[PDB]
């Protein structure tokens, strides 16, 4: 329960979690392929379009960011928007309310036009005013699950730019898809929000790194690559979240 749990958490740490985005997340391994082809710029623009279009998928997310990677490696991005119209047809792993998803990339082009490097580099070290920024360009409470989503998501992208490692702020809550609310019914009949940021708050680990920890294993990441101590302690968390 949320006692045991947010113990195991706390000894897993945001370490742990960072261990897990960096080696074991499969969305992560997409990213640094991604990187390689394309510049830094575009690359950032990108993956926060593509997060706040991560909804209503097919298959697996982890699939749908392998497709997304392999897609753009290589091409000559300008519009955003209109690389995203030709994209999304032709897209095995997401083909469900493109119109919709395709009028939320225009509202939020105006803002990614922003992110040169140099105001990415000012972004991860304040993801919390890029939190606001990308909910005011697309109009909608910064609670939402695919803004709190595109902030994580960043975090990866600009740690593989930047070279350097910020933690997320504590105060952005956990991205609430399928697998975190399923998990969190299991455990609670709180809502997952209040409930995740207590463990975070208790753990010492912000809800987008606790995402982390458990969205993977959630899907059937294999804990197996990981060194003995991390790894026996995601074993210990596994039994009580399975
Ligand atoms: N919580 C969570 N959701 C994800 C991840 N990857 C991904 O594609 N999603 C989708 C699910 C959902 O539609 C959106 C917000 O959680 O993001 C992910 O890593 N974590």
């Amino acid at each position: 329960g949320s006692h045991m749990i947010a113990r195991i958490i706390g000894e897993i740490g945001i370490e742990g979690a960072r261990f897990i985005e960096e080696n074991i997340d499969e969305q992560f391994k997409a990213l640094r392929y991604l990187s390689k082809g394309i510049d830094s710029e575009t690359f950032v623009k990108l993956v926060i379009a593509n997060s706040l279009v991560s909804y209503q998928l097919t298959g697996k997310g982890e699939q749908w960011w392998w497709e997304f990677a392999k897609y753009f490696y290589g091409r000559d991005v300008k519009s955003i928007y209109l690389a995203y119209k030709e994209f999304l047809p032709n897209s095995r792993f997401n083909r469900r309310l493109i119109p919709q998803k395709l009028s939320r990339i225009r509202r939020v082009e105006t803002f990614l036009s922003t992110l040169t490097e140099e105001r990415i580099e000012e972004y991860y070290g304040d993801m919390s005013s890029l939190w606001g920024s990308i909910a005011r360009a697309l109009g909608v409470d910064k609670e939402s699950k695919t803004v709190v989503f595109s902030v994580k998501m960043f975090g990866y992208a600009a740690r593989i730019v930047l070279s350097t490692f910020n933690p997320y702020p504590m105060e952005i809550p956990i991205p609430e898809d399928s697998r975190i609310v399923k998990l969190t019914k299991k455990l609670t009949n709180e809502k997952p929000r209040k409930f995740w940021m207590k463990i975070a708050r208790e753990s010492g680990v912000p809800p987008l790194h606790i995402d982390s920890i458990l969205w993977p294993l959630l899907g059937g990441a294999s804990i197996d690559s990981a060194p003995p101590e991390l790894r026996d302690k995601l074993a210990e968390l596994i039994k009580i979240i399975r």
